């Protein structure tokens, strides 16, 4: 039993005594396929992992109404003072020292998301939630996928409208047919770029002026991710501007941590390719302080999508996700 406080931006999500938790209601949970289909998603996801920088369901409450009237899903969280957002943009300190760790904790936690092949997809500050302890928690995985994607969904061709603008990597952003967990490293880029700075590194008001930002300091992209751009429009704008070389990151963030910029500049790349994994990076002299691998685990076994691959009716996801509130407190108790 509980007792609610206050409402806190990520839903129906309410400050309650019991120790202080965290409450979150998912109103109508079955009346819209999308939403559905997300909480089951979640669910999955949440209770797959097991891992300390990522947020863990700690219970779900039961229906008390016949199955029926069952319509609202309430989750017990344990209660985060804070997110990433909130500390970098307030008047709290954020020293080169926050900087590190709290980098360290987001790679840490991706080292073993990725190991189990799931890309969040929408990693940004305060998606980032920090407890009194400062231990960093990613959270809200309504976003995530796997390496596979089933055609029947809208975001498989249109990608550019994939999770927030500005933190949207640029094989999104440009549909270049490679999907993979680099997705999630871009926008680590952003967010260290941001907490360096206390401001966003690329906030774009629009589709293009989002491909501007990343122009301006980037330069223009080589020849062979201009070809794998699908769409001939933005391929054409793309070469009709002038030539750019990149601007050094030592410019970008006058008088910033020389192994921090070095970091930085092996996420923020064009091709996902070229970009340095959560695990290497983990590996980085900025972050040898805190490294140490045989405290640093990958996931296994691998997360599955399958299910959500399916076309299911609202009915047929209520059922999922009540099997799913039924196995977690069949595992436990
Ligand atoms: C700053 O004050 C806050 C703000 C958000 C908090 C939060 C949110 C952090 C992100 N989050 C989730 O990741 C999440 C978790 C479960 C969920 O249910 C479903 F699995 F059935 F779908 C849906 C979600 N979206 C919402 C809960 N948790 C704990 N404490 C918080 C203090």
């Amino acid at each position: 039993e509980y007792e609610i406080i206050e409402t806190i931006a990520y839903g129906v999500v309410s400050s309650a005594r019991r120790q202080q938790v965290a409450i979150k209601k998912i109103p109508n949970a079955f009346d819209v396929v999308t939403n559905a289909k997300r909480t089951l998603r979640e669910l999955k996801i949440l209770k797959h992992f097991k891992h300390d920088n990522i947020i863990a369901i700690k219970d779900i409450l039961r229906p008390t109404v016949p199955y029926g009237e069952f319509k609202s899903v309430y989750v017990v969280l344990d209660l985060m003072e804070s997110d990433l957002h909130q500390i970098i943009h307030s008047s709290q300190p954020l020293t080169l020292e926050h900087v590190r760790y709290f980098l360290y904790q987001l790679l840490r936690g991706l080292k073993y998301m990725h190991s189990a092949q799931v890309i969040h997809r929408d990693l940004k500050p305060s998606n980032l939630l920090v407890n009194e302890n400062c231990e960093l928690k990613i959270g809200d995985f309504g976003m995530a996928r796997g390496l596979c994607t089933s055609p029947a969904e809208h975001q498989y061709f249109m990608t550019e409208y994939v999770a927030t603008r500005w933190y949207r990597a640029p094989e999104l952003m440009l549909s270049l047919h490679e999907y993979t967990q680099a997705i999630d490293l871009w926008s680590v880029g952003c967010i260290f770029g941001e907490m360096l700075a206390r401001r966003q590194l690329f906030p774009g008001k629009n589709y293009v002026h989002q491909l501007q930002l990343i122009m301006m300091v980037l330069g223009t992209p080589s020849p062979a991710v201009i070809q794998a751009v699908g769409a001939e429009r933005v391929r054409a704008y793309i070469q009709s501007l002038p030539p750019r070389q990149p601007v050094p990151w030592e410019t970008v963030y006058p008088g910033a941590d020389r192994q921090a910029l070095s970091l930085l500049g092996r996420m923020l790349r064009f091709e996902p390719s070229a970009r340095i994994s959560a695990a290497a990076a983990l590996r980085h002299p900025f972050l040898a302080k805190y490294h140490d691998p045989d405290d640093e685990p990958d996931c296994a076994p691998p997360f599955d999508f399958a299910f959500d691959r399916e076309a299911l009716t609202r009915e047929r996801i209520k059922e999922a996700i009540v099997a799913e509130i039924e196995d977690f407190h069949a595992r436990r108790e």
